């Protein structure tokens, strides 16, 4: 299929209740749905090693070796690797930044990005100030390239609107495929009453191909594992792309 798919999710890796059993349910929705990325966020150093264990047909990149960071996974029959870098938010209070790979995708080039934007209520202007830099690497990323960025925003209220919304070109997957209800809220202290939409994913197109239209986005590790919890406090996203 030349579709590309994809998984995002927060683990949850700073809590450590269960966090084995956790990372074997995370292990097997992997297996499932067997995606050609996967963005992770809030790893610890023992979940990627058991990740890494267990999926030897994927690439895996980290935003760091210590304390807490995002990954990203490319299968590496589907995806051939042509670089990675890090870029740093000078401002995070908590190891943040934002971890690329470009990659080569049915001769496509592909862009992928991946952030765990500053926690909390009220570091709402540093995450402010770390969405800019997103955006602007989006917008800046080279023309010839597809960009996918996907991860745990933190965003809430008017935060978007308060860094100018999405430069020209930009969309919010969730957005463009009309905001369904069914697949909008991915922390839920509810189900897992405050419900928000935290984890989110930016597309832009390339100017050398057709414009990249997103096609089928859900929810993904809703279903308690044996240990009486849920995979992650995040639902996960898995998301395919007309390419
Ligand atoms: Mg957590």
């Amino acid at each position: 299929s030349s579709k590309l798919s994809i998984i995002s999710w927060n683990v949850d890796g700073l809590d450590t209740n269960n966090l084995s059993d956790r990372a074997r349910g995370l292990c097997s929705y992997l297996a499932l749905y067997t995606p050609d990325v996967v963005f992770l966020q809030e790893l610890i150093p023992a979940y990627v090693q058991y990740l890494k264990k267990r999926a030897v047909s994927y690439l895996f990149f980290e935003g760091s070796d210590d304390g807490y960071f995002t990954g990203i996974m490319l299968r590496k029959s589907r995806v051939k690797f042509l670089e990675s870098e890090i870029i740093c938010f000078p401002t995070t209070q908590m190891m943040r930044n934002l971890l690329i790979a470009q990659v080569t995708f049915s001769g496509q080039k592909l862009y992928l990005m991946t952030s765990h934007l500053e926690s909390t209520r009220n570091q709402s202007q540093e995450r402010t100030k770390q969405l800019r830099v997103v955006l602007q690497k989006i917008k800046e990323a080279p023309e010839d390239a597809i960009v996918i960025f996907a991860g745990d925003t933190n965003l809430r209220d008017a935060e978007v609107a308060n860094v100018g919304g999405l430069p020209a070109g930009v969309c919010d997957v969730w957005e463009q495929l009309g905001k369904q209800e069914h697949c909008r809220y991915t922390w839920d202290t509810q189900a897992n009453a405050c419900k928000l939409r935290f984890d989110r994913i930016f597309l832009r197109s390339a100017k050398t191909a057709p414009p990249v239209t997103p096609d089928h986005m859900a929810l993904i590790g809703m279903e308690k594992l044996d240990c009486g919890r849920y995979t992650s406090d995040h639902w996960g996203i898995y998301c395919t792309f007309n390419t």
